[PDB]
């Protein structure tokens, strides 16, 4: 491969995971009467890194998500030195992601990003459920630990060849079926920061948790799959 | 092969495609209580292309849609020489799916293909939820051009076989959950077309835009892949 | 094999069917505020199938429907012998199903097999939605020739192995997505069969047009796939 | 192996099944107007099943149920003698999901488990949808069973491989769609005693039912196909 390759591969998965979950989330979830709700989105959200995973994960590892990456890093599996640049790749994806996403939504009466959240994660006061900063930090926590467990596990040497981006699309469409109340569903900090730049006020306060802990809930994963069940 | 056989493949998948698709937002989606929303209709759009990818992708390629041709083209994945049969193919199918369905709506009594738009797509005055023509544009082009580089990426050589019809399938439902609000979700000129003809006013004069639209982003996609990624 | 195992393996399969989307029908589909839908009793029908075809397809060839099996005789994939065997199978695996669910639905107050519909088949003045018979007709006529043409071409030699499953099981989901309103949905005499006896009334009086029209319509899919695609 | 490493296989498992199925119950189900339902909740239990069966399954099985445990034991497929570790390990995992899913649940104003239920499985008073304790028993039996036929089917040697994680999760979800109104959904005894713990009434009094019923139908299911269908 080129390096190159795969920096594009991580920029265009992760541009369609926020273009495709965040934009399900802003377009579709609360369309009257028709629309698609959480279990939609969640759905929406699973799907675009199960696509993008069968689609440029033979190129990158198909990671479209700084926690993953960092948490390979951990789990034994990714080189440290590679790492930096796909972050930096999936950061800049998710961003041109939300600025095409917020031109698309201008283009209906009404649309306000700044008060609708514009699908920006939060906890607190900003919680879709008002639950509480412990409540995010758990299942921020757990989820991306699980997150990374599977991600590891599904792609073992002795796991069937293959699957691995069911598995991985899948366990992200779950992880929506629960989380979104409690944080609006993140478990990825490019999916945070995108579109935290467009919400353009508390998003972008709050956005340092959904750094630090879907990160360390994924080192965490990556340690226990590696020490433990490898 | 025949031509024969890949043409009658086409042919006979864009029907399934159109008349599962838009059968089940003309008789199923907004069914009082119990119907099943946009989230059911992206979910049928995405199990048509999942079902007939593995029933006949292996005789055609299993496109059932011109903007799939016609980026496949531009990926140089496909011979230029097959193109406009495949296109006609699709065409005809779609549009026998679309007379069968408006017979079984016309059983109904209040069915009006014109007045209910017959899920034809539509833009500004006719986009479900009021987007302008840019939105329509920028969220066509997108998703266009990001179904081209799964099918490519999904179809590479290196890409785990077999696992194809899943990846595009899925794909196509994802582009559903995140457009119907837009555009009444197209990604196909076949599909529009279809219906078009049934709807009889409006979707006859916006049909231009879903074939230039979804065909000049199925291009991008192709080229991406086969210039960036392949 | 012995044919015992197979004809078991009929049996329990079309129990299962019958079981899980019939029960799924009656017991949750419409349960106030969070119950199911057509689009969830679209998902249990088609996951009963995809379950049963992983579990026991590679004893019986998992059809756990009469006019799959007679569709599979016309498309020359299975032998006129078994035929008779495998469709008496079926009708006692779904009847045995319908009655346990009934044991099952008299256990909450207000249940009533006759009024309700027990999720029988009907069209005209038992449609769910008020479509005609010729609606009713073209839509279980079209639905399932394209199971059988899903199910030939799935399973054809050139077909990557053990995907079949996957592609029937959601074939019949979609089948589930469209037709609901017109016909309550059936593609499967042994599925109409088993509730009709316990519904009781007009389902055994329009019960023979959900043997005739799914068959023809199986042997017509079988010699679309046979003639023309194979 | 180290039986170490498949004990924690099956704890990590059963901890992900009743942190994400009943968490999406108990954070997602009833969310007001866009909340996930009865359908959602059963496509979590699915996919907690189907993402751990793919990532620790080529460890130890990936049973994540203490009636599956036993059910392969009746069916030939798994030691007696490695029984009760398993299911510790299993009951144990779905503890530490319950506690820090009572720990996300208390961080929102209002909340209360003996109150809301906390998601515990129950009959006749204590049915969702006040069904009588027979119906709660054929629904438990018939479900358990053919989740075992199911997992033994799926996972035969003439089974194409790799697919039994879709099979399997896939099932999972199925049973969900069916039961939810009856009995809560368990087919599961860890699952049931995770959150009767929390619920801390009526769910510890009907508690052992969920223990009794799934295993002989578990059982059961293994014996079926032992003796008639392998
Ligand atoms: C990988 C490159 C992106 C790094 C993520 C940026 C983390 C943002 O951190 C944020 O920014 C402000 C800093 O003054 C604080 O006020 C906020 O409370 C905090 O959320
Ligand atoms: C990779 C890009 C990361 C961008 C992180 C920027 C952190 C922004 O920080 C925010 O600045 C805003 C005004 O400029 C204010 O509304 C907030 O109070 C402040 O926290
Ligand atoms: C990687 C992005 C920054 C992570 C720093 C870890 C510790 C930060 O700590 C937090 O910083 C917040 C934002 O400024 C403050 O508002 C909080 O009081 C503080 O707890
Ligand atoms: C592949 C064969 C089908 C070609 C697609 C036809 C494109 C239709 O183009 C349409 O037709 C009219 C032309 O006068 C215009 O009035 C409409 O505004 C335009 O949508
Ligand atoms: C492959 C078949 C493509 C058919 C495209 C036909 C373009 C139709 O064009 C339309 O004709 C209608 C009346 O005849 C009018 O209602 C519209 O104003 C006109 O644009
Ligand atoms: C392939 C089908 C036609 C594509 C032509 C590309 C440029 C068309 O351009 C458009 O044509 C419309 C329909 O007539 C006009 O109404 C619009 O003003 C015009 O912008
Ligand atoms: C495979 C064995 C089962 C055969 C299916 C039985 C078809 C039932 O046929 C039915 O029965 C009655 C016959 O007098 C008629 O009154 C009904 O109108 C007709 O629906
Ligand atoms: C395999 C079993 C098939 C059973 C088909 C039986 C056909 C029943 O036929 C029905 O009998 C009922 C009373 O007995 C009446 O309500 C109906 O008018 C009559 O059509
Ligand atoms: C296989 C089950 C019977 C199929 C017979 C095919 C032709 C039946 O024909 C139909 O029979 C109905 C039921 O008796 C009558 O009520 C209808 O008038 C008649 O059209
Ligand atoms: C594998 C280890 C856990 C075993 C499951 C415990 C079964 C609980 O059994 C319960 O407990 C009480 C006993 O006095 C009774 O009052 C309840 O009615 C009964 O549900
Ligand atoms: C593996 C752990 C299994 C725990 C099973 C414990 C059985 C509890 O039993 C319950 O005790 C409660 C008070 O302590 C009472 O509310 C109930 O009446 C009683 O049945
Ligand atoms: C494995 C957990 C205990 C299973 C014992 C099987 C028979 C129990 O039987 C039941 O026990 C209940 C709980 O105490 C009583 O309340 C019921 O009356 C009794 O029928």
């Amino acid at each position: 491969s080129h390096m190159f390759r795969k920096l594009a591969a991580e920029c265009f998965g992760t541009f369609w995971l926020v273009f495709g979950g965040c934009g399900s989330a802003v377009l579709a979830a609360g369309f009257p009467e028709l629309g698609i709700g959480f279990a939609g989105v969640a759905l929406a959200f699973g799907l675009t890194v199960l696509t993008m995973a069968f689609a440029v994960g033979h190129i990158s590892g198909g990671h479209f998500n700084p926690a993953v990456t960092i948490g390979l890093w951990a789990g034994g599996r990714f080189p440290a030195k590679e790492v930096v640049g796909y972050v930096i790749a999936q950061v800049v994806g998710g961003i041109v992601a939300a600025a095409l996403l917020y031109l698309i939504a201008s283009g209906k009466t009404g649309f306000d990003a700044a008060a609708s959240g514009f699908a920006s994660n939060g906890y607190g006061e900003h919680s879709p459920g008002g639950y509480s900063m412990l409540s995010a930090l758990v299942v921020e926590l757990v989820l991306s630990a699980g997150f990374l467990l599977v991600i590891h596990g599904a792609t073992d040497k002795f796991a069937p060849a293959g699957f691995a981006p069911i598995a991985i699309g899948l366990a992200l469409t779950l992880i929506g079926l629960i989380s979104i109340p409690v944080t609006n569903f993140s478990v990825n900090p490019a999916r945070s920061t995108a579109v935290a730049i467009f919400q353009g006020g508390w998003a972008l306060e709050q956005l340092w948790f959904f750094w630090v802990v879907p990160i360390v809930g994924g080192i965490i994963g990556g340690l226990i799959y590696r020490t433990l069940l490898e």
